[PDB]
């Protein structure tokens, strides 16, 4: 079931992630960014704890910096992690619960974070519609696309 109850930002990725999304920061932390690639790619929980904590912080936030460095956390992770990351990136539900719904009118989020997500997804799905089990983010960057939303690039 999805009836989760241990903090998101308590695993051991978790807690980089929150140090790397916490709005008191500048801008990027860059060492922070890729230990969070090196627990995904290492440890057999830092996927699906990463993904969890990336959801923690963005999911319901109104401060737009602490969405974009989790944002990016995202962006570095599907570029310098692997399949077995990409695998549950590009599912239907991460992509529409995190990504989508940050996005949709309801939630009004500024130019940079609607170009941040658009970017996300079209370039994710570029880069896995020639893999089967990649399917979720390239089906919804085509209806996207189909219902009139513009994209870039």
């Amino acid at each position: 079931s999805d009836f989760l109850l241990g903090n998101p930002f308590s695993s051991p990725v978790g807690q980089r992630i929150e140090k790397a999304t916490d709005g008191s920061l500048q801008s990027e932390d860059w060492a922070l960014n890729m230990e969070i690639c090196d627990i995904i790619n290492e440890t057999e929980e830092g996927p699906k704890d990463a993904l969890r904590a990336v959801k923690k912080r963005i999911v319901g936030n109104k401060n737009f910096h602490e969405v974009m460095l989790a944002l990016t956390v995202l962006e570095t992770c599907v570029k310098n992690c692997g399949h077995r990351f990409h695998v549950l990136v590009a599912s239907q539900d991460f992509v529409e619960s995190v990504l989508v719904r940050t996005i949709l009118p309801k939630n009004n989020p500024p130019t940079i974070v609607h170009d941040k997500v658009l970017n996300l997804i079209q370039s994710w799905a570029d880069a896995f519609r020639s893999s089967p089990d990649l399917t979720g983010v390239v089906t919804i960057y085509e209806d996207l696309r189909r219902k009139g939303l513009e994209f870039p690039m």
